[PDB]
């Protein structure tokens, strides 16, 4: 939202591909 400051979605993106791969490799670990 508001274009003037745009980061907010990247903040957004970021967070949920991490908790993808982070999830996904811990379990293959065990």
């Amino acid at each position: 939202s508001l274009g003037n400051g745009p980061i907010l979605n990247v903040l957004v993106v970021l967070g949920v591909v991490l908790l993808g791969q982070f999830v996904v490799r811990r379990f293959f670990k065990s």
